[PDB]
């Protein structure tokens, strides 16, 4: 006896880009470039449901609360290690609970790899929110 | 018979590398109308016109021959209404609109990806 | 009748190492997979999809039941990959798709900067 | 009653010297491949480019995606693309192409250093 509405799922991806400079900046001794994002799994305008999304950085960013109203939802930083990425999408249509997702940003890759294609790390991850 | 036709439709464009001076532009787009499916669609459609923004020179642009497309280049987006008219006169055109996208997210840049592309899909139905 | 319209993609993707990987020869990534055209939930019509890869592989007929329907591995050859689609709906009979898993970019996208190779079908299913 | 849209044309690029071996300056691709991707090779049983005279072996036949013949030159000339089909009664469709390798001068101002040269059109079917 429960009054729902329609049953609403968007299948999304998330995740994170690095590519190491080539020389540890000498300034910062940063070494890679990264983008932390969320993207739906196929072309669409996510602003038709998400208000905002949230990623919170280390605590050792400035600015270490990142938001994101307007698609692309991502951050662009630079850094030189791994840390774990809180990542909270907040939808449109109050009385739907936010989504929290967590993304340890990669940023060296495994030594498979380092024999095959080592320039660009990826790390994305499949997920699908539910509504209504 | 309901008979539905299905169909992409959206846009595409490449960074130039460099803003030209003479007129700021920093992009080269295309937007379109194709059919879904390896298809011919001269044989129901009379002409489709793309209204870009007032900006362009000759705004209205129409296209009656396949393939119903339109090359421009640009510095800004802004939005494409799209209008579809069928080739007997009883048939309703189509109205579409389309977001040209113009600037590539720091995701597909890293990437190494070079065409930006924001593409939909419809279906008219008869 | 039902007369429902579900465009879905199909086909691969492939990137190129750089180099043949000193262990198993292999030179390129890819990815064969089957997806919606718009983003949805697709697993409301689709029970699993079945990719027959190549007898060398291992468990060489994959069966994916949970989105997303993607297959990665590496490789150094083409060959053919048969997909079959099994539907919710039992009334409703799989589909069978062959594939040609493209690794090797050709001439012209070679020239023009192109990083990826992609190979994309189109196809729609009919409730 | 079907009818089938293709897209044919070239690319080159200008290789950054004038090789000094045999004068040949540029290195082009000329293809072509379907309007929207679909397997070609079902009904087409092979692709003909005929060549400038200079060219030993001019006439080069292609017959499995990707259809398309890569070659060095110095100079532009017509390609005659001759399009062979599985069904014996349907018959060949000839294309003519000017291919292009220099480039014009708003697209050096683009940012562009890849020429294309790209035309759509349609074989008809009974």
């Amino acid at each position: 006896s429960r009054v729902k509405g329609v049953t609403i799922v968007k299948p999304i991806v998330y995740g994170n880009v690095a590519r190491y400079f080539g020389k540890k900046r000498e300034e910062d001794g940063h070494t890679h470039q990264w983008t932390v994002y969320v993207k739906p799994y196929r072309n669409e305008d996510m602003s038709a449901y998400v208000k905002k999304i949230q990623f919170k950085l280390h605590e050792s960013y400035g600015n270490p609360l990142r938001v994101v109203t307007k698609p692309p939802y991502e951050i662009t930083e630079t850094g030189w290690g791994e840390f774990e990425i809180i990542i909270k999408i907040f939808f449109i249509d109050p009385n739907e609970r936010p989504v929290t997702l967590y993304h340890l940003l990669k940023l060296f890759q495994s030594d498979t790899n380092a024999m095959l294609g080592k320039k660009t790390v990826v790390s994305e991850f499949y997920d699908e929110m539910i509504f209504q």
